[PDB]
């Protein structure tokens, strides 16, 4: 009741904080117990945190997404963002937000990939693996039933909830493709993994990246050009 | 030198133990340090453990795969198998071994899915997520360069190393499909995600599962029949 009420409110820093605090209280109750049942509860609670992250990405409130990590006490943070996932959460949020907003039609401006550290993170294979792990968690958190009661991704968007989830999960799948086919974008096997993409989403990506690359650092322009080329060849 | 020598020896309980002990020593050196650099080292070391797991699966030594978890001290185990991954490692090893061996042509017998606890694990969405996370780790560990020096997946199999890795990663991708499309196997969108599969591997799966289901518990037979149906419709 109380929890469902929080989750249905308009997305604000206050409502996000109260929701996170509630999930943390449930998580904290499990920490002293190390049997399997507790691990299963904590897995589900983890997905509830990532549902809140993905919902803020989809509602174009990227600052609130980043904030979720801050609002979680460190002992819990160590389990919800294991290992290198803690370090690359900022980049994963940035990339997930960027691609979800392109899919939703947003006409920019997005921040520079080199400036925000995403370009550098891409250069490390272990950071690429951790970013992919987080993008996957964002996606599963809005597909699985993470709460025992249904909760629309975007507050007040009920009849169109399935449509929005479809769009957002397709966006996150493309964000995952960017990471997993870094510097192999136009290989035949890579292009085959774009078969899932609607033609209209593909065109929105092409148009967005064609504007984005203008004036950027040369290495970023080359990267974006490979992605555009792959989209046109698919 | 010493490490490369270990990794090139025939796979035995002794050689596996010595290899794990070496990686643990490197990991233990990182534990007191919590800056980003240490997290990156530990991510790579984690993938080295999973390379050893996948190599034992591919060499039909499933008992040695399970053993890797045992040979890792608990403080390290908490980071390498985070959260629920510790609980479902047994099932992930079982399923990964089963599917890799079908792809390699093995003519059985495999253990009963209900008897070994895999069927029960499938029933829980959070356990399904954790199994998928581990199957993905098995796959990336043999594709990425986890050691600074090249090391063939199967000792003495050098010229055919690329071929074996291709086969094993395709097998693990199909194991992942089984988990991620549990009880939605013959849906149109699910069948589209079988496009990656060679026709001959598809036939080997059909023949193997058709023998496997005989005499099994009815729920296991139904599950296997849905998988077979999906393969035939792809």
């Amino acid at each position: 009741d109380k929890f469902t009420y929080l989750l249905l409110q308009p997305l604000t820093e206050a409502t996000l904080s109260d929701a996170v605090n509630f999930i943390v209280e449930k998580y904290s109750a499990e920490l002293p117990d190390e049997g399997d049942a507790s691990l299963v509860v904590r897995s589900q609670l983890g997905c509830q945190f990532f549902f809140l992250v993905t919902r803020t990405l989809a509602h174009d409130q990227r600052e609130l997404a980043k904030l979720v990590q801050t609002l979680i006490p460190r002992p819990v943070r160590l389990e919800v963002f294991p290992g290198l996932q803690r370090s690359v959460f900022k980049s994963s949020v940035f990339l997930g937000h960027h691609i979800i907003q392109i899919f939703m039609g947003a006409k920019k401006p997005f921040q520079d990939w080199s400036f925000v550290g995403l370009a550098q993170d891409f250069e490390c294979p272990w950071r690429r693996l951790a970013i992919a792990e987080l993008l996957k968690k964002f996606s599963v958190s809005v597909v699985e039933k993470v709460f025992d009661n249904p909760v629309a991704l975007i507050p007040q968007h009920e009849s169109d909830n399935e449509a929005l989830i479809e769009l957002v999960t397709n966006a996150l799948r493309f964000a995952l493709w960017i990471v997993e086919f870094y510097e192999t974008e136009t290989n035949e096997k890579s292009i085959k993994e774009l078969a899932f993409l609607d033609h209209s989403s593909k065109t929105l990506l092409i148009e967005s990246f064609t504007k984005f690359l203008q004036g950027k650092d040369v290495k970023d322009q080359d990267h974006l050009k490979r992605i555009i080329d792959a989209l046109e060849k698919s």
